[PDB]
């Protein structure tokens, strides 16, 4: 009856808080070999690969953000750059981690699949081509400078591919040859 009703719908909504919405996220990072792969491209290519989005984007769109880090905890920040407020909790769980053998002459390529559920100061800059996500992040971890490319996608429940999986490596190599 009516009361019944009441307990169910509790139940409902105290089941969904425990599962939260899980999604998955792909990428594929570029790097180096130089404790092994380090996930850092150098200045020079760095702005040549975003040269290469502003010349190959079409769409008007970019979102630019400055946040700060330390389950990991991000924090906002203001027109100067202090922080402001945590705008997310999210712990983040790698699921599988490849090495992809690249051309010689190109950047290593770390293909990485991680579980993501609701100190670093990252600039990133974020397009999208298609259904794929751009990431270009200056990275600051104790005070060394990392220039970061990573190309991904996230699903949950919007389900992955072998076509989505077949383009995200061709344009990974794209930016991985950039400058051969
Ligand atoms: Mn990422």
């Amino acid at each position: 009856d009516a009361e019944q009703r009441a307990v169910a719908k509790a139940l409902f909504d105290a089941v969904n808080k425990h599962l939260s919405n899980p999604f998955i996220e792909v990428e594929m990072r570029l790097g180096q070999f130089k404790a092994n792969f380090t996930a850092c491209v150098s200045t020079e290519d760095y702005e040549r690969i975003k040269t290469y989005l502003m010349t190959e984007m079409e769409n008007s769109s970019m979102t630019r953000s400055v946040t700060h880090d330390v389950w990991r905890h991000t924090y906002a920040t203001d027109e100067n750059g202090n922080p402001t407020r945590c705008v997310s909790i999210v712990r983040k769980k790698r699921l599988f981690v490849k090495n992809i053998v690249v051309p010689l002459g190109a950047y290593n390529l770390r293909f990485a699949v991680s579980t993501e559920t609701p100190t670093r100061l990252k600039d990133r800059l974020s397009i999208t081509d298609g259904m794929f996500r751009y990431d270009m992040t200056q990275v600051t971890e104790k005070g060394v400078l990392m220039h970061e490319v990573e190309i991904e996608g996230v699903f949950s429940s919007k389900q992955l591919t072998e076509s989505w999986l077949e383009e995200l490596l061709r344009r990974a190599m794209r930016l991985a040859t950039l400058r051969t």
